[PDB]
């Protein structure tokens, strides 16, 4: 048949999230072909009939069977994010995020955090540096949380690989011993 994913991201692509199966054709929910226009919270048997619901486009994988997210898609489609994580060593450890991720106002910063529950929430954060096309979250948020950045990356697989096939604390690499 072919792979109908020949196109990639468009302009305005902040390289924080390429969305690998968080959009496009990944299980969003279940529907009965006799109940189109509905929105079931999750798979199961139809309440209107007694048949197992039919899955959308991809049909029964998406989160790799709980490997990924808890089968919830915290992806508002037109809104991408970037996860909080420390991006320096030796330098002064700060939470690195895309410069457009945070809200600058007055003499402080706000972050609309991507909460794991599939929602977005505003947080007052300390943010005042810029480094390498990114900004520094001095204080405010924690690693493992995300912020809204509305940009796309080329291949999101690298990022996706964290948390699915890869686990471990700090999730770092090429850092066995650090003395000198
Ligand atoms: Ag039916």
């Amino acid at each position: 048949m072919g792979s109908a994913t020949v196109n990639g991201p468009h302009d305005g692509h902040d390289p924080a999230a390429g969305a690998e199966l968080k959009t496009g054709k990944r299980i969003l929910y279940w529907r009965d072909p006799m109940v189109p226009g509905q929105r079931f919270d999750k798979p199961g048997k139809s309440p209107y009939m007694d048949m197992p619901l039919i899955p959308v486009y991809e049909e029964e994988n998406a989160d790799g069977a709980a490997v990924r997210i808890d089968g919830r898609v915290t992806q508002n489609l037109g809104v991408r994010t970037a996860e909080v994580k420390l991006g320096r060593l030796g330098s002064t450890e700060r939470l690195l995020v895309p410069s457009e991720a945070l809200i600058r106002t007055g003499a402080r910063t706000i972050a609309m955090v991507a909460k794991g529950e599939g929602g977005f929430d505003p947080v007052e954060v300390k943010a005042g540096a810029t480094a390498g096309g990114q900004s520094e979250i001095l204080e405010g948020l924690k690693a493992g949380q995300q912020v809204v950045v509305s940009g796309q990356f080329l291949i999101d697989s690298e990022a996706s690989l964290r948390g699915t096939v890869a686990r471990m604390q700090e999730t770092t690499s090429g850092l066995e011993v650090l003395f000198q």
